[PDB]
């Protein structure tokens, strides 16, 4: 399926001028310092998650630094974002800092939960340390950005515990020695976030690893034609066709999704199934022994039915915004329980707080304020409760419904607790800032059409990527020229 695929996370690394200062201002020793700690963190995720960490692009601030570090995770985390989307443009899944300094907390760093894939949130910032520590600490700012956020609820009830302390578990930074694993509710959690549309970029296999080749690590580098696992891995697939980095006679690929035999598997054959309806399949090229690159329906196109929209391949509805706060178990609640409760402008219901009073929502943007669950915990899963739980009761002409609530903090700008933005509100509608606004107010980006008032000349989808994906017999950038083929 997508949870039994190997996973390839492409990351950069910047080395700011502490870290640079740390080794004797050598950048040669700072660069293959920080290869040794990807390495490492490698080796962790290389066999609990199925996925391999590549460093396929790095920098060293040899002069000085280009922003104020700051002593704060998240501060540091913000304003480095910040730089790569204005000055980074090297291609990657993931961008992490390795800060020299050390921080406050006993947080030895701060990535922004489900980040992956974004341009703006796919990173962390990572403090100094030795090299096998530094690796626990990027193990965990990387599962951060891949959706593991060690559940606090299962946590505070003793639900999810770690079963081999094996010097602790990564994701239990509540004691800090050398962990080395990952809980099984640690691999639920990443499992979920690849079922639920996250990770998209995770899917393709990088070539020219930043070092120099050699044959039998998986990798097909420069010079080398094939290349299977190694010789005890290779024998499961790939050893037949395999030889020295070298194929066959009757050989077109090694290993990989598109390949049955030895040969390639013919143009269409579906590799790999949509996890969701933000999701699109991908078929076998018939010319590579790679499944196309994991791509799905771009922002904008509709969830649940009308329910939800899909956003970086995940729908974004009330109801599971409820279940990711608060739990599986928890519903969102109804229609009526925003309608009746947000318009009165208390702490059970509101469009935000302004000078220590609540801000009343107008009728037209009552989906978009304070977000209401059914029979809520007192523990959300991630983040901080401040404060106490809301739980109004509403009667609608015999049905007596429940209305909770919870302010849950990530950042201290950020907010769980409020409707999300971009979650639908009404038809061609969505929530912006607490506001109800139309689908226009966002000024999505759009795929090729030839035909007036059509996405793809009304023949295809519009990707991620902005490319058509056409329907069988439509071809073009547009997907506007019929050209069946049998
Ligand atoms: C591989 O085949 C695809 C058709 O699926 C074609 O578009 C592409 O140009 C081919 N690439 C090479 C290098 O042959
Ligand atoms: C309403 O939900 C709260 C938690 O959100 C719960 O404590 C309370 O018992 C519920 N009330 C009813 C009528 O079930
Ligand atoms: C789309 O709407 C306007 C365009 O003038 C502006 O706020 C911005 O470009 C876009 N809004 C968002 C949420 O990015
Ligand atoms: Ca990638
Ligand atoms: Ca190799
Ligand atoms: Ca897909």
């Amino acid at each position: 399926n997508v949870e039994e695929e190997t996973k390839y996370i492409e990351l950069m690394i910047v080395n700011d001028h502490l870290m640079f200062k740390k080794h004797r201002l050598s950048v040669v020793h700072t660069n293959t310092y920080a290869k040794s700690v990807v390495n490492m963190a490698d080796l962790i995720y290389k066999d609990q998650l199925k996925t391999r960490i590549v460093l396929v692009a790095m920098e060293t601030w040899a002069t000085d630094n280009k922003f104020a570090i700051s002593e704060n995770p998240l501060i540091t985390l913000r304003e480095f974002m910040k730089y790569r989307r204005d000055f980074i443009k090297e291609k990657s899944d993931a961008v992490h800092l390795f800060s020299g300094s050390q921080f406050e907390s006993s947080r030895s760093g701060a990535a922004y939960i489900g980040g992956i894939c974004s341009l703006l949130k796919g990173g962390g910032v990572n403090e100094f340390g030795k090299t096998d520590l530094m690796a626990v600490t990027l193990a965990q700012s990387l599962a951060h950005n891949i959706g593991i956020i060690s559940d606090k609820r299962k946590l505070a009830s003793g639900e999810c515990k770690c079963e081999d302390t094996w010097s602790g578990c990564i994701m239990g930074d509540t004691g800090y020695y050398l962990p080395k694993k990952f809980t099984q509710c640690n691999i639920e959690e990443y499992h979920d976030f690849l079922n639920s549309g996250g990770g998209a970029c995770l899917f393709n296999k990088p070539s020219k690893l930043l070092d120099p080749p050699e044959c039998g690590n998986g990798f097909i580098e420069t010079g080398e034609e094939c290349d299977c696992g190694t010789p005890a891995e290779c024998v499961l697939e790939g050893a037949e066709c395999c030889k020295k980095c070298t194929l066959t006679q009757d050989s077109q690929c090694s290993d990989g999704l598109c390949c049955k035999k030895c040969k390639f598997q013919p143009m269409g054959t579906v590799c790999r199934e949509a996890v969701n309806d933000c999701d699109i399949r991908e078929t076998c090229s018939g010319n590579s022994s790679q499944c196309a690159p994991n791509i799905h329906k771009m922002d904008g196109y509709s969830c649940d039915g009308v329910q939800g929209i899909c956003f970086g391949g995940r729908c974004k509805t009330r109801d599971r915004q409820c279940k990711y706060i608060w739990g599986q178990k928890v519903t969102a609640s109804d229609k009526y329980c925003y309608e009746k409760l947000n318009i009165e402008g208390t702490e059970k219901g509101n469009c935000g707080k302004d000078k220590d009073t609540w801000i009343q929502c107008n009728k037209r943007d009552v989906l978009c304020g304070y977000l209401l669950c059914t029979n809520i915990g007192n523990i959300p899963r991630l983040g901080e409760l401040d404060g106490e739980i809301t739980s109004t009761l509403v009667v609608q002409q015999g049905r007596t419904l429940n209305c909770s609530g919870g302010h849950v903090k990530l950042e201290e700008d950020v907010d769980l607790g409020y409707v999300e933005d971009g979650t639908p509100c009404g038809p061609q509608m969505m929530c912006l800032e607490h506001r109800c606004l139309p689908v226009a107010s966002f000024n999505f980006s759009t795929c090729l059409s030839s035909k007036e008032g059509t996405i793809c000349s009304g023949n295809g989808v519009c990707s991620n990527e902005l490319k058509c994906v056409c329907n069988r017999h439509w071809i073009g950038s547009d997907c506007n020229t019929y050209f069946p083929h049998n």
